[PDB]
């Protein structure tokens, strides 16, 4: 019973669409990604080994003693999280982990795990996260893997207790995961410590990210200023972090000013490890990278040739083409680099339904006036088309500049951009200016976003929230200030792993629990789906997205040796259920799939019957046409008197009533074409 | 291995469309024919009780000995031989077959078999016409049969040595005939005795019918005058007949000519019985048959009032309705024929496709000026349209005439139809008037009916033939004068046994090779037909001529006991070598069709290639448009020297040459667009 299930959802998909939600109606490419040549046999050393041989403190001196600028691969994550919606699967990178595997050993690390990858996952793509960390894994022994982690929102979107949190790291460092990279929204630093806490006492590196908004070269804008960085940086050394990182999740590091931060942070720790990430959403990507190498940093995040640009993170080709023959010199040769831009490019042909071209050809400087994320931008616009407004997306950035206004000047990355964009979205949906919807705050049903952000179950923004805002909003709805997550109770986990255990079977590991702690309801519904269609993670892309064409054999090899040989041969019309039919050869034997189609339902209405039981229920003895009715609604009639009279093809008939009674209602009017047997009056 | 042939028909039928040639393009009716009540029991006594106990010299004395008219029913053969092309099949005749048999004991005979019904029956229907024969005798127990049998032509075309007549008259004695009707076309004698002969040898009873043409009431046509029928009808029956018969097959026989003939007949011989076949064709059939009974005649022929008319026999109705309370009285109770007309109207329905009411809608006295007869009439059409003179049937029917008067005035009657029509579409097909294609006579390639006529083959005419047509068109050619069949050697029919069990099977009959002596080679593709597809007589007429529809579970009960529940589900598009799949559910159970179908090939051609193994092939190294060739198609050149120039999207080419030769031919001309590595020079 396991092609069974297969060919249902193959079924399912030809006849009905895919069960994704689909932004763009676009079809993936008939050409294959082409992965190149791996020379067979064990793979190079990396920093994986020194990173198991001498702990994250020598990682840490390794990465800062290294002659030269060190990359991290970000294509598995936040590449097709910027551009794809995050919608790429574990098929397209296991197939391309070996070459990464054999030729890419020098990287610092590779972020493949965390961020929206969680969610979309289990919810989207139906595929379980752990899975594909532990595929990638196995494939990818001698490179250090990332994730990036947030404070106490794990890889949620709201504030979560302290055991929850430590248990997440516990195993996920118990899965693979060496490097963890905390970042906090608001810059609330007992959220930041929380959560280096947890990511260092599971045994890992701890990568405290500072996240960047505005600018520190302008003094004109004060609130985020240098020394706020400054200060910022001295508490999260004075913590024990291993490696600073700054993170620049719009796109708005100038070259002057990643001078100017990267000197003032080498000059004040001058033996710790700087790690800059920054999107190249305004088309200076590579021109702040080359500064930042150039004034001390120590890694740089770079993604694919064919998988960067214009909400992604800068050219991989560009930075080592840029630092050839340099001091920075990052030794890489770049012909193994056009062979995985080159993968990438036709693995990027495959996700046309959720491709960043289709509305963006290019960068955008307007970045620097609306500050939204690369990775917000394109889930926001799916979420935007998924809600009707997939045709007022400029206005949805507009109302993004003034709810970020509104809301008291935030640092927008993730939790809080989630935030400012359903404010966003509420305030394009409703017609709401700035004023004009703080006017009518006290009125208004914001959503559970914002009011659980204004009530500050996700922490204190810099500076505190806007109280006359805060005060209109929430009436009497609890304000729990302090720390969000030294507040609540600890979830009972052995609880919950007995609340799954008899619900879906008893295959349900510790993984699970956290997946079902982090989200409930998308972990139920995505285990109601793996059972009614199974693993769907074996499939290609063309197959998940499109099913299969007719006449066209296909190899579907779901696990170790079992393979299946599936020919697609016919499709039926409807049964009387609304059902189709669809014929397949499996294994080259005939079989049949039946499955539910969902439009061809809910068209019927007419006029109802004259119920022959009651005497008093007087109908059309034959149809035609009323043309006079004789009787007054509500006076009382005797037999044999004329009522109505109607006319057909040639025949005219006058209705007679069988006995006495009140005449409630005319159920007819006038010149009404109605059938035979039709009531025409209640008596 | 039996229900996959039926289902291989089924698709093939549903892809395809029918196997049978079909004139009216339309479909069978969703109304089935209802059969009506049945009383339970054995049927009642009938003629053939008395023919079995007393023989046909018997028979004749209780048909002579018969206060009031006897009717003949002729639905069964002549019916739709007249109207529907002869298409009627087995399923339809076995449906009512048993109401026949309990409900019309009193008829004198059936007419089920002979005429064009062998042929039909094997060639456009798949059927064996001894299995109708073996079926509706089982039925049918209680009235004697009928056939209808040419003179030494049996049930084909042509002249037939004697042992083939008399062998075919022994086995139909022996499958269940009973009458044998006995006429030849020419009137010729010898043919009318030898027939007679071989019919009462065998021991049926015999029936010597006189062909009627012209009019014995019009003095001012001397032919076929009265005194002319009057010693026919004498040598007819001193030569020992039991019944005669007047077959007028046109419709000619009127009131005042049907009173004297009859009572001519009768003051000539006293106690012979009488019998009058005709068609209703000029609109008198009915009134002729009143005048006929009141002059003396004893059996008439009628057949079911939907079932009769246009060039059918005279209504059943019509004649037991004109005979309530006269002294000729028939006794039929008249609600036993409203049941059966309306099966027949039910059964009519059915056969839409092959109708004559599709072009003719009522009577038609010209058949005065032409005189076809009704069978020929609706099978004409049908041969006529399968010539491409579909539309052009009126000048089929002048040319008819024109045709009866340039082969000297024949009697019209099934072959001698068949050359007059012949020779009617071979004078339509080339434009030839009388006068003008006897001018062309000693040119023309008349067909092998008509000069095989004119050498004598079927008989000789009354008066002899045309001799100057028959000196002009047969050139040297054999003329076998006298008897055809005393001069032609017999068929060794053990060798003709021998020759077909070795092809088919071990199942071969006396039956199957006297089949295959009247037709070999309609017996041989029938043969391979019921070897393809099976017996496909079990088959209802919606299915055998429409196949079945989309999710409408039908039943087929082949033999005794094998009973078939098939749905069809599907049908795909088609394959690689053009054939197509359908889908069934068989028994409960999926099965699979592959069909050939018949009009997706033969579409292709475009221009030769240049071939790479011979240096003297000079081909295109680039597509475009040739824009000037700078040779001579006839002189050499050497290696390097410019021969053409093509032109592409901003790209110019100039053609050099490898090696020296003799420019052959210019293959290419001015402006055509070719495509690349195609030939341009020859050399
Ligand atoms: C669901 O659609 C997955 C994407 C949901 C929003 C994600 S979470 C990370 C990015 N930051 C943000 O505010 N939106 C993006
Ligand atoms: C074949 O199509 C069966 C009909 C062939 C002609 C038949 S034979 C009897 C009728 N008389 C005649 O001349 N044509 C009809």
């Amino acid at each position: 019973n396991r092609a069974q299930k297969l060919l249902h959802y193959l079924g399912h998909v030809m006849v009905n669409g895919p069960t994704t939600p689909i932004p763009v109606k676009a079809s993936p490419s008939p050409t294959d990604p082409v992965v190149p040549a791996v020379p067979i046999g064990p793979p190079p050393a990396g920093f994986r080994d020194i990173l198991l041989r001498e702990g994250p403190e020598g990682f840490a001196r390794a990465v800062r003693n290294h002659p030269g600028l060190l990359l991290m691969d970000t294509t598995f994550r936040d590449a097709h999280q910027s551009l794809l919606a995050t919608r790429v699967r574990t098929h397209d990178l296991k197939k391309i982990a070996p070459y990464v595997a054999h030729n890419f050993s020098k990287l610092f690390s590779m972020e493949n795990w965390g961020g929206a990858t969680f969610d979309v996952a289990m919810r989207f793509l139906y595929e379980c996260p752990w899975r594909r960390l532990q595929e990638l894994r196995e494939l990818i022994p001698n490179i250090p893997f990332q994730m990036l982690l947030r404070g106490a929102n794990a890889v949620g979107y709201t504030n979560y207790p302290d055991n929850v949190v430590f248990k997440f790291c516990e195993v996920a460092k118990e899965n693979g995961m060496d490097v963890f990279r905390v970042f906090d929204s608001l810059n609330y630093l007992p959220n930041m410590l929380l959560g280096m806490e947890a990511a260092g006492s599971a045994g890992g590196v701890v990568e405290a990210a500072i996240s960047y908004t505005g600018d520190v070269a302008d003094p004109s804008r004060t609130k985020y200023s240098l020394q706020y960085y400054m200060g910022l940086a001295e508490e999260l050394v004075r913590a024990g972090t291993h490696i600073l990182c700054i993170k620049d999740m719009a796109g708005l590091l100038k070259p002057t000013a990643c001078t100017m931060l990267v000197s003032s942070l080498r000059d004040r720790f001058p033996d710790l490890p700087l790690h800059i990430h920054t999107h190249d959403t305004s088309g200076a990507g590579v021109a702040a990278m080359l500064a930042c190498a150039q004034a001390g940093a120590d890694v740089v995040d770079v993604a694919a040739d064919s998988m960067s640009g214009m909400t992604s993170q800068p050219s991989m080709g560009a930075l080592v083409a840029c630092t050839r023959g340099t001091p920075l010199d990052t030794e890489v040769p770049m012909e193994r680099v056009f062979d995985y831009s080159e993968y990438w490019e036709g693995a990027r042909g495959l996700y046309a339904a959720f491709d960043c071209t289709a509305t963006m050809k290019s960068g955008n400087s307007d970045v620097y006036e609306n500050e939204i994320p690369g990775g917000q931008y394109t889930n926001l616009h799916f979420q935007a088309h998924s809600m009707g407004l997939g045709s007022k997306f400029k206005e949805v950035k507009k109302a993004y500049v003034e709810a970020n206004q509104m809301l008291g000047d935030l640092i927008k990355v993730t939790p809080s951009s989630k935030i400012v964009g359903d404010l966003a979205q509420f305030m394009v949906q409703n017609g709401l200016s700035r004023a004009e919807a703080e006017a009518q705050a006290e009125e208004l049903s914001f959503p559970r976003s914002v009011v659980e952000f204004l009530q500050g179950y996700i922490g204190v923004p810099h500076g505190g929230f806007p109280e006359p805002f805060r005060s209109k909003v929430l009436k009497d709805l609890p304000r729990v200030e302090g720390r969000p997550g030294a507040s609540l109770p600890p979830l009972d986990l052995q609880a919950l792993e007995k609340e799954l255990v008899d619900r879906h079977g008893e295959e349900v590991t510790p993984e699970d629990v956290l997946s079902a702690a982090m989200y409930p309801d998308v972990f139920a519904h995505f285990k109601d789906f793996t059972a009614t269609f199974g693993p769907l993670d074996s499939l290609n892309t063309r197959l998940f997205l499109q099913g299969p064409k007719i006449a066209e054999e296909f190899e579907v090899e779901l696990e170790r040796g079992k393979t299946l040989h599936i020919k697609a041969l016919a499709v039926s019309d409807l049964n009387r259920a609304g059902q189709r039919q669809v014929f397949f050869e499996l294994n080259g034997q005939l079989r049949s799939i039946l499955v539910k189609d969902t439009q061809a339902m809910k068209e019927m209405h007419f006029h109802p019957k004259a119920l022959k039981d009651v005497k008093g229920q007087i109908g059309a003895p034959m149809p035609g046409k009323v043309i006079d009715i004789k009787v007054v609604a509500g006076a009382k009639v005797a037999k044999g008197q004329p009522l109505c009279v109607l006319s057909a093809m040639k025949m005219e008939t006058v209705v007679t009533s069988p006995m006495e009674g009140t005449v409630r209602k005319v159920h007819v009017t006038k010149d009404m074409t109605l059938e035979g047997d039709d009531l025409i009056l209640e008596i």
